């Protein structure tokens, strides 16, 4: 399998909120065997315009693990190496919206991911705006279904992010994955996904950016 | 200053909760520098009797970042190398309560913890007893405050483990910080550290243990 090793994973984001340009390449090993992920994120256009954790959802489930029971309903799998397409809605509550279409398949020996994040309706006096979220992550379910006729998967879970004064920011997540291929592929049972991420940083580097350590478990079944 | 490396970090937790006996080897790596902290805990006794992540609060703050200017406030800090006592009382809802007492001081040049967890009033039907706690982590903020007549600090924070069912156990904190010697201490203005825990596996490893990755940040003045 792909994923018996180690696999080099790269993230080319290209973003457009109220009209703020701005890149941000990711680069970092994953491990699926653990469902453990490390990626390395800088805003290259600069400044990021919106909060570093805003933007995690966005910045590969293909890394979780699936136990070998489950190793049936692991779509994101099945769909290697040919990739699958990912499109979000993520609404912030009391604020705007986040769009983006993915393609994250592999590359060679790499596994690229290249997403493409719209925004709107972002308010100058709100949390996400305002640089009001603080630089850490919670733990979330992602829940995942099989849309059957589409041939992909379907979820929607929701993030809780935290701002400076304790309150909490929620962002609802509308997820679509379709294979990128017509080599037949794995609908799954109903099943979740237990995510823990930790922000980070990095003394060393001096151009603005994330560090990012994820691990994930498929549960459910 | 005993943190501008890294520093080596040893665990020893004994622990009896309804009068099921128990012991926690950690050991580990923290860098102050940065917040974060590493180690890895092997139930020594055999199978731990409550969940790992119940016991997280358990297993040294004077590992998190101070921001420069902060640097007057920490009193972790301020306390070694002769060390803190640190108390804690922990009710986790519906259910039990922990009772610790620790002693964190620098033994060498490795920092150690040496826990003694008490633990009463545990359910044969809640969420710790019965093992429903999700493997896994959120966020938190530590709240501090300098209790001036005991020359030590104050802290009260709450934790929300999460039940395989989504459900959110909460466990309250009234903890309680004294220094070991009469080497003037560091008062400090009410502040808080916001941290970061991702609780993980290790293929390697046979015996019963958890992975817990730290990132904690001063922040607050």
């Amino acid at each position: 399998e792909l994923f018996t090793g180690v696999v080099p994973i790269l993230v080319e984001l290209d973003g457009d909120v109220n009209g703020h340009k701005f890149s941000v390449s990711g680069e970092g090993e994953g491990d699926a065997t653990y469902g453990k992920l490390t990626l390395k994120f800088i805003c290259t256009t600069g400044k990021l315009p919106v909060p570093w954790p805003t933007l995690v959802t966005t910045l590969v489930q293909c890394f979780s693990r699936y136990p070998d029971h489950m190793k049936r309903h692991d779509f994101f799998k099945s769909a290697m190496p040919e990739g699958y397409v990912q499109e979000r809605t993520i609404f912030f509550k009391d604020d705007g919206n986040y769009k983006t279409r993915a393609e994250v398949k592999f590359e060679g020996d790499t596994l690229v991911n290249r997403i493409e994040l719209k925004g709107i309706d972002f308010k100058e006096d709100g949390n996400i705006l305002g640089h009001k979220l603080e630089y850490n992550y919670n733990s979330h379910n992602v829940y995942i279904m099989a849309d059957k006729q589409k041939n992909g998967i379907k979820a929607n879970f929701k993030i809780r992010h935290n701002i400076e004064d304790g309150s909490v920011q929620l962002a609802d997540h509308y997820q679509q994955n379709t294979p990128i291929g017509d080599g037949p592929v794995l609908l799954p049972d109903n099943h979740y996904l237990s995510t823990q991420s930790a922000l980070s940083k990095d003394p060393n580097e001096k151009r603005d950016h994330m560090v990012l350590l994820e691990f994930v478990t498929a549960a459910g079944i």
